[PDB]
């Protein structure tokens, strides 16, 4: 197989930046411990790709987590925080965009790459949060 638009992802990243991800946490319902362990750590992203299957895993102090997934097609997933959710990711114009939803509640999370960063962008009802990523 030959290289795809969505290589652009595909490496070891590291977080370099968060803004008001505490207040998405609460959004989201995550509770105050989770919440305080959670907001400490700088976790890093690796993005691999091998066919059609998509692989992201985060490893950090808090948890280490890892989806495996086919754009388009629903899976399930334990989120970090330890929702048990359906997820669905798509490409949008280059943006991976993937929806979380439990419990009647929603959730969308981008992933865009900008300049040499991955950016992060986490969405629950009107409460966003931007995640910045530098390779590692
Ligand atoms: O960490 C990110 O940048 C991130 C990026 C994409 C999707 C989810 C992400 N993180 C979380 C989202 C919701 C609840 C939680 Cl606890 C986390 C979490 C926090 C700290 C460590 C690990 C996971």
């Amino acid at each position: 197989r030959g290289s795809h638009m969505c290589d652009a992802f595909v490496g070891t990243w590291k977080l370099v930046s968060s803004e008001n991800f505490d207040d998405y946490m609460k959004e989201v319902g995550v509770g105050f411990a989770t919440r305080k362990v959670a907001g400490m750590a700088k976790p890093n992203m690796i993005i691999s790709v091998n066919g059609d299957v998509i692989t992201i895993k985060s490893e950090s102090t808090f948890k280490n987590t890892e989806i495996s997934f086919i754009l388009g097609q629903e899976f399930d997933e334990v989120t970090a925080d330890d929702r048990k959710v359906k997820s669905t990711i798509t490409l949008d114009g280059g943006v991976l965009v993937h929806v979380q939803k439990w419990d009647g509640k929603s959730t969308t999370i981008k992933r865009k790459r900008e300049d040499d960063k991955l950016v992060v962008e986490c969405v629950m009802k009107g409460v966003t949060s931007t995640r910045v990523y530098e390779r590692a």
